[PDB]
């Protein structure tokens, strides 16, 4: 369940970046993605 434009559990940090469960977000990603 993502509620976008920038979400995945809320936004960006370490390798900032769309769609990936990665660096930034782990997690529901859009592209203002969270954290790993």
């Amino acid at each position: 369940e993502k509620k976008c434009p920038g979400r995945c559990t809320l936004k960006c940090g370490k390798h900032e970046r769309p769609t990936l469960p990665y660096n930034c977000g782990k997690y529901i990603c859009c592209v203002p993605v969270k954290v790993k």
